[PDB]
Parts: structure tokens; sequence; C-alpha cells
């Protein structure tokens, strides 16, 4: 498969230097992380000032060309409450610095489009939310339990889009009608998964050759029990050990979201997995649970 995992160690927060935490990750060249002195090795190690722009380049800019490429593609953000991963697929939304994955994706997808001749593009986006194994739309609140079907989500959403602008206004539509019959927020987001799905149809106008890649930007639920892991997260480790295991059989149907993202997670979709980490001493146990689901992707 072309499963990559990296993993990104964000900085210590306030609250943990606040208590006497200190900063037990190590540093073993740039694809090796050392803790307790077990080496955990990943297709790239992040430290914790890595900046948001080589994150996009390493994790996701050679995808974005594979889709435009007409492949389909997924990219993940797993980890522990507070670890970074909506920083990591989000960040601050509008900031040319503090911009995260998905409006880098956006800005690129575009930076293409417009720099064609003959060819013609539809990209449309939806944006919907799992939570206790449901789907509902975050762009209309009325349709809260989505089901899968032979792969597609009946009813979702879908909303043509003609420039980066227009992706933005819908991803900020969507974070605010996810507050929606929510008490609270915060809780809630780390106890689900949101996913960005962006379509990308190319026509060439003069050879009528057709192209579609789709990329699914995924921000899962949190990693740590709430008393059992999170159905979406078993399945998806069951699915990664399977394709890592190069099964001819994997267990898509172990979730509905590993069912909708079953034609751009193995195979030949091409995936990244951001793993992310707290450096503190106090999440000692959690972050090797965290490269621990990470390492599930190395080939055996
Ligand atoms: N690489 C980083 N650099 C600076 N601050 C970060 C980084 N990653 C996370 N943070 C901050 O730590 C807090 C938790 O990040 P967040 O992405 O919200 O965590 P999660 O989505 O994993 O629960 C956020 O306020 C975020 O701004
Ligand atoms: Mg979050």
């Amino acid at each position: 498969s072309n499963i990559k995992v990296m993993c990104r160690f964000r900085p210590l927060n306030e609250s943990e230097v606040n208590r006497g935490d200190k900063y037990i990750a190590k540093f073993q060249g740039e694809d090796t992380v050392v803790i307790a002195s077990k080496p955990y090795a990943f297709d790239r190690v992040f430290q914790s000032s890595t900046s948001q722009e080589q994150v996009y380049n390493d994790a996701a800019k050679k995808i974005v060309k594979d889709v435009l490429e007409g492949y389909n593609g997924t990219i993940f953000a797993y980890g522990q409450t507070s670890s970074g991963k909506t920083h990591t697929m989000e960040g601050k939304l509008h900031d040319p610095e503090g911009m995260g994955i998905i409006p880098r994706i956006v800005q690129d997808i575009f930076n293409y489009i417009y720099s064609m001749e003959n060819l013609e593009f539809h990209i449309k986006v939806s944006y919907f939310e799992i939570y206790l194994d449901k789907i509902r739309d975050l762009l209309d609140v009325s349709k809260t339990n989505l089901s899968v079907h032979e792969p597609y989500v009946k009813g979702a959403t879908e909303r043509f889009v003609s420039s980066p602008d227009e992706v933005m206004d819908t991803i900020d539509e969507g974070k605010s009608n996810r507050h929606v019959a929510v008490t609270n927020m915060n809780e809630h987001s780390s106890r689900s998964h949101s996913i960005f799905l962006i379509n990308v149809k190319q026509e060439n106008t003069q050879t009528e050759q057709k192209l579609s890649g789709k990329l699914y930007l995924v921000d899962l639920a949190a990693s740590e029990k709430v008393k059992n892991i999170n159905k979406s997260l078993s399945a998806l480790g069951n699915v990664i050990s399977a394709l890592a295991e190069g099964s001819t059989y994997v267990p898509y149907r172990d979730s509905k979201m590993t069912r909708i993202l079953q034609d751009s997670l193995g195979g030949n979709a091409r995936t990244t997995i951001v793993i992310c980490c707290s450096p503190s001493s106090y999440n000692e146990s959690e972050t090797k649970s965290t490269l621990l689901f990470g390492q599930r992707a190395k080939t055996i």
C-alpha cells in the first residue's frame, strides 16, 4: 500500500509547563522519535516547532498532485485530545502562516486550475461529521443519519466551488452548523470525526479524456479511550493493519467511516496519516499508544 505515517510533536503548552512536566520526546534523524530509549520510526518526524508549511509540503503536497492526476487520496490527523489534530488539518483558516493542511490543499488545487488550456474542471465539496458511527451532513443540519451505499453517502450535500474563497466559506459554514444541537463543542468535536471531501473533475475539451479524483481530509475523534476505543478508530486500525499485511481482504465494512473511504484508502489510493503528539511526560502512555497506532502501517 501507499500509506505513509508522519508523526508531529507540538510544543509543550502553558498548562503542562505550570505542572513540572518535562519534554520526554527525543529525536534521531528525520524519521525517528525516541521515547524511554525505544526508537519509533515513521515516514517523517516533525519536531515541536515545525512550521505549518513544512507539514503541508511533506504530508500533503504530493497527494494533491496525485488527485489532479486522477487518483483518490486520504489525509488523516490522529491523536490525543489537544495533541494538534485540528491545528494540523485546519489551523488558522485565513492566516497565510497559521493555515493548516486543508486550506493549503485548496490553494494548490486552484493554483493548478487557474494555470490551465482546453482543460475543464468541476470541483465539488462535501463536509460531514461522524458521531457514534452515524453521519450528519455539515452543510445541511436537517440530514442527520445518512447511510452509505455502493461508495457514496446517500443525500450528502454537494456544492460546486469556483474559487478557494467559496471552499473556505463552505468550511466556516460547516464549522458553524456543527454547533447545532450540540451543548458542548470541544467535548463533541473531540468525540467525533469531521470529513471534508473535494471531488475534482476534469475534462479535456478537445480529447474527451476525463479524470476524477476524490480527496478526503479527516480530523479524527481523539484517540484515548472514553470505556472502549472509538469504533471508527478501531475499524481504521484494522483496515490499516490488513493493508500493511497485503491482505487481499480489507475489512472496510468495520465502520461507516472506512466504507465511505474505501476507494480512497489503500489499493491505488494515496494515504498519509499524521499522528499528532504532545511531548509531555504526563502523556507518556497515550503518546506510546499513538506511536503504536502509527506503526500498524509498516509493511510486513
Ligand atoms: N504545532 C503546534 N504549535 C503551536 N500550537 C499548537 C500546535 N498544535 C496544537 N497547538 C495548540 O494546542 C491546542 C490543541 O490543538 P488542537 O489542534 O485544538 O488539538 P486537538 O484537535 O488534537 O484536540 C490548540 O489551541 C492549538 O492551537
Ligand atoms: Mg480538534
